[PDB]
């Protein structure tokens, strides 16, 4: 038996184990991953898919820390396979950790840092506090990874009705591929959900196979593993709107966080977003993060495509993202080693191009 | 604080498909039977059948129900069946889970040295006797659930249903097992039973259940309050060896059955039995979408002199029903207690189905 915090982040699920799994090696979190998703994938597919999950479950393993000044070591996952880092996860971790008593709250706080050891780096995370409350919190911001547009302009064919599209490639914490719905052919409405999975899945994995990226500083990062479909926003308060699929082209339906720091990174290096300006993107259910971009660096002697010639080193920038995550369920998964489906399955079928 | 208007759910699975057993959170909830308890439920608190169904605490595709201390003489345990669009009278597969449940989690006593536990629901259409079939050895733990069914019955047969195209025109039969059915082979509506036809397989039996209700009245002779069909049963060859048939069921707002569907098994032996192609005794095996096994037997039959249903022939003495078994397996997969803090936007759920 696992016990697991159900949590939701503005719908979108995070299933955080917090207990009963067993022990993993490792010297730090990317190897830690990488161990569960080499040797141990069972554990991940019992609890994400159906019975006890669904196609569009998400979660996380909660371990000790390893690097320095973190408070929780996280490993994320979903119904494909493991993202190095995930928004939402995170913003619904730090909420947990707070909220449950995982992490201890000074007295007479009104913030408390929840620092967050994830295979993509360390994601420092503070929930703001309810005035009133010792433990309630009313939401709570990440600081990211460092963030940058990789490649722009990436021309990509995909078979019809979608043909040629052009969009950019980001790390938000994973690689996207960002691209507008226009150019789809699709709206964004949940009427559309089905066929924006299916070009989701099909520009995924035609980028994969047509560019080759690789994180400069993480080795272990070389694929793209989240496609980001915006569009105009529906909310007047929100910049854009935009569904990301990933996973077994499931679809977020936060605003997802990593998608937005990548959003707001490309916006940025195109001049378009300013050095804390508020930046408001809306998920298909109407959800809305916000997120700032609290500063830049450039990293001499290290490039990226995007990065000049005459430019000694690329552009990276540190993003905030705040949402709201709520406690649905506390849960004991259990694993009868006669049930058949102690490991899951799904119903979903896979599809390619021909 | 926290845990106001929580509950507390065994999350139960019958070969793939989930039954959530709600024991604790319900206020009292008026009503002299199962049947008014489940009217008054869908009529004054849908919030939670949504909230506990749909995502993000449930899905698309999840089922479950709501224990209530027994009002029928003889039984154990009042159970109301729910889903992702309302609320069927009976269900083969969460009875079977209920069953498994009482008696694995203690709601039931085991008698000294026993190797059957009878389990008696009361459900919205009729007592339904379970029997937990004990694993040889162990206090407790539970091999497979037997459930007799309340009465079954062919009502309508070869009734013809225009959908649109590409479906046009196909014939069903209209049976009763606990819910109504129609029943139709998938030849009929030009696709396989696969994953990959699951989609449509959806929405031509969420089309066919539409119009079927549109066009053709139902009534069950002996309870005044079922008169839709709910069900919708797409029967095709058999993939195991074992199996006669397969099938999926599509019921709710348009999900789909990925156990074999107890009800339909049983409206489907009825049908069979009326077709004199079952025989007393004889087990009868369906198979689901996901390859998974149920065993029926028909138990009894009886013909009511004066009952009759559109299928009963003048030649005829009275409408034939039987009594059917069922046979799977569940397991717990599970200990929840689900949680709606008052401020949560998505506290009553949400579903991103199409209409
Ligand atoms: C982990 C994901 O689902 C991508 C969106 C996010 O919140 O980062
Ligand atoms: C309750 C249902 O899902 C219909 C199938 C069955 O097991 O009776």
């Amino acid at each position: 038996s696992f016990t697991c915090i159900d949590m939701h982040t503005e719908g979108e699920a995070a299933r955080i184990v917090t207990s009963g799994l067993p022990h993993i090696p490792g010297s730090n979190m990317a190897e830690k991953k990488a161990y569960l998703q080499e040797n141990m994938d069972y554990l991940r597919r019992g609890i994400m898919l159906e019975p006890r999950g669904h196609d569009d479950m998400f979660g996380a393993f909660l371990f000790d820390p390893i690097e320095e000044g973190a408070d929780l070591g996280i490993v994320f996952m979903d119904t494909g396979g493991y993202l190095n880092m995930c928004g939402h996860n995170s913003i619904a971790a730090v909420t947990a950790a707070v909220e449950t008593g995982i992490v201890s709250v000074p007295a007479k706080a009104t913030n408390v840092p929840v620092v967050l050891d994830t295979p993509a780096g360390l994601v420092r995370g503070t929930a703001h506090l309810q005035s009133g409350t010792e433990s309630e919190v009313s939401n709570a911001s990440i600081i990211n990874v460092p963030s940058f547009l990789y490649q722009q302009d990436v021309v990509v064919v995909l078979p019809k009705p979608y043909g040629e599209v052009r969009v950019d490639i980001a790390f938000g914490g994973n690689f996207f591929a960002i691209v507008p719905a226009e150019q789809l052919g699709i709206d964004i409405s949940v009427q559309n959900l089905s066929r924006l999975q299916e070009a989701g899945e099909l520009l995924r994995t035609e980028i994969n196979r047509s560019v080759k990226v690789q994180h400069p500083q993480l080795p272990h990062i070389n694929t793209v593993d989240c496609v980001e479909i915006y569009g105009p926003p529906t909310n007047p308060e929100a910049n854009y709107k935009n569904v990301v699929i990933f996973g077994n082209r499931q679809a977020d339906r936060s605003p997802c966080g990593t998608g937005t720091s990548a959003k707001m990174a490309t916006l940025y290096a195109k001049g378009q977003l300013r050095i804390g300006e508020t930046f408001v993107y809306e998920s298909i259910l109407g959800s809305l993060f916000q997120g700032r971009v609290l500063g830049e660096e450039r990293i001499p002697g290290v490039k990226v495509p995007v990065t000049k010639d005459a430019e000694e080193g690329m552009l990276v920038v540190t993003a905030e993202i705040t949402g709201k995550a709520f406690i649905m369920g506390f849960n004991t998964m259990l694993f009868d080693p006669t049930d058949p489906f102690k490991n899951g399955f799904t119903l979903k079928q896979y599809i390619w191009s021909s």
